[PDB]
């Protein structure tokens, strides 16, 4: 089906590396209102991560360049352009949360892909979010709060606490309390409670998922050691 | 202003989105000013990446298809490459069309005279890289009969160790051996080039010392892999 062709299309691209593109053709299947596959949801979430990933590296590099300018030592060319990349990575943060909403998130019927669009839906609001200014800032980081909220409720009630799709979306959301919210007391608290819990049950785990479960387990006792802990 | 696109082209250049880059250098040359020399690097990198990216997909593509033949296959591999194929001569099209109204006809001295029909040269062989048909021919000898007026207002204005006249000689070689396919005509340029500069390391100064020696191996390693 035309389905089966963008689909075929999506994983070329990856290919090529031609993520913009790739992008498209998953939007595009999605459009088509058939469930993702894992394997699907991994190559919609790829494409757009590298898409995204990219305008906020380069949106970071001139907010610097355009912060270090404005200190005392050292045109308006700076923030126009700030604003252009600014404008354009918006636009990709509401196409992704415009497909999640209408139609990914109503449309997925087991638990793991609620959760793991309703992370998604988090992790694209903490975007549009790490660049806001306004009065604009406060509702954004409230729309990113629920949908990561939303995702604990049903995550706590329908996955164990070592499932990887669980550690993931608390990895998350304690990033976005220390980082964005500014509460790095409640992402210290979330990150240790996550991980000990996790702990208590690794013997239950199979062989295959302790790999993945370890690993995630990894970046949150990394970030805990990064928050808890100077250098010199 | 000029002077904004300038500048943003160099905060492009930092935030690697070459694609905006080649957009605000297309803009500035497009205010009828000759291009400094930092100005025609800028123009050059923008291009070349932006170009580098799309050939590099190409061929991916390109392999892809061919592996598939023998033999999911379907239309949908001829479908994306002709896409990228398409794409790319649109960005060939735009440089090529820039470095006619005006570039070479605008430019004075040689050093730059020189450099735009060497880029000329550069885009009309990407052009073939991609094209087969009655069209593949054409193409060719319009990228030949850049390289030669190009050749020769080298040979006659440079010193046959100046990098830029080098780094002609090399790009014109390689067209002979995998474009034209003229293996001999291309190994013989490069022996000559080679030994040309060769003759006269010992007149270089410091800094060309590093450039042109540099453009001089390539050329070593290109003669000793072709042969």
């Amino acid at each position: 089906m035309e389905r089966a062709s963008l689909i075929q299309k999506a994983k070329l691209a990856e290919q090529a590396e031609r993520y913009e593109d790739m992008a498209a053709f998953m939007k595009g299947a999605v459009e088509k209102g058939e469930e993702l596959s894992c394997e699907e949801r991994n190559l919609l979430s790829v494409a757009y991560k590298n898409v995204v990933g990219g305008q906020r590296a380069a949106w970071r590099v001139l907010s610097s360049i355009e912060q270090k300018s404005n200190e005392e030592g050292s045109g308006p060319e700076v923030r126009e352009y700030r604003e252009k990349v600014e404008t354009e990575l918006q636009g990709v943060c509401d196409t992704v949360l415009g497909l999640l909403d209408s139609h990914l998130i109503k449309e997925a019927g087991d638990a793991e892909s609620r959760v793991f669009y309703l992370k998604m839906k988090g992790d694209y609001y903490r975007y549009l979010a790490e660049v806001a200014t306004g009065d604009d800032k406060k509702r954004i980081i409230d729309s990113a709060r629920s949908a990561y909220q939303e995702a604990m409720d049903i995550s706590k009630k329908e996955m164990p606490p070592t499932n990887p799709i669980r550690l993931g979306l608390a990895l998350n959301f304690s990033v976005f309390h220390y980082e964005i919210a500014n509460s790095p007391e409640e992402a210290i608290s979330l990150a240790k409670t996550t991980f000990d819990e996790a702990m208590a049950d690794l013997h239950t785990l199979s062989e295959d998922s302790y790999k993945d479960s370890t690993l995630i387990m990894q970046l949150l006792r990394d970030n805990l050691t990064l928050w808890t802990g100077s250098g010199s």
